[PDB]
């Protein structure tokens, strides 16, 4: 196959936050048949972010989920032309994220180009006052619609304080080519940081994901 036991990306974001604009450029590697990956991304421009990394976490990465072989991998079969995926997060608070993603595969190595528009935040949330760290494990639920895939997560945000935050995310996956597509599965995972600076301009995080029946 074009998706090898081992694999690199670059990742490139443009994002605003409350208005608030900036650039992430990053690097990443994993096993993808084994569900596992990293990344280490930088903030290029508009650092020190004014905002809570979590936001972004989610939008750093679809060719490394563990399938068993009776599920189709969606994401997989779409190389080398690859796919793109668009998302809506709503938090429980008004916030509101728009994201669109393009995943291609070039000198052997998988490029994510990401566009990001969070609004609505309320300025002394624990968004705008970065008083989250990371999200819960996740089920992401995923049905076939004529040839895109949508999946749609209840996330939850751990707050320091103490407490969750909690949003609902929902996503449309669009391959590039026709692919065999799955039925209705799900994805359990956790996304992890695993290493920040102090001012999160330099961040690593770590994601294992692994579809199963429903």
């Amino acid at each position: 196959a074009v998706i090898k036991e081992f694999m690199r990306f670059k990742v490139h974001m443009e994002g605003s936050m409350n208005g608030h604009e900036f650039e992430i450029e990053g690097e990443g590697e994993g096993r993808p048949y084994e569900g596992t990956q990293t990344a280490k991304l930088r903030v290029t421009k508009g650092g020190p972010l004014p905002f809570s990394w979590d936001i972004l976490s989610p939008q750093f990465s679809r060719a490394f989920t563990k399938h068993p072989a009776d599920i189709p991998d969606y994401w997989k079969q779409s190389f080398p032309e690859g796919f793109k995926w668009e998302r809506v997060m709503n938090f429980e608070d008004g916030g509101a994220v728009s994201v669109a993603q393009d995943t291609s595969l070039e000198d052997g190595t998988l490029i994510y180009k990401v566009k990001l528009r969070g609004t609505n935040f309320p300025p002394d949330g624990p968004v705008m006052q970065k008083k989250t760290m990371g999200w819960e494990a996740s089920t992401e639920r995923l049905y076939p619609e004529d040839v895109v895939l949508k999946g749609d997560i209840k996330m939850a945000l751990r707050l320091k304080d103490g407490g969750r935050y909690l949003a609902d995310f929902k996503t449309t996956y669009r391959a590039k080519k026709p692919v065999q597509m799955p039925g209705a599965f799900n994805i359990d995972r956790k996304l992890d940081i695993t290493s920040h600076n102090e001012d999160y301009t330099v961040v690593e995080q770590y994601e294992r994901s692994v579809a199963r029946h429903s």
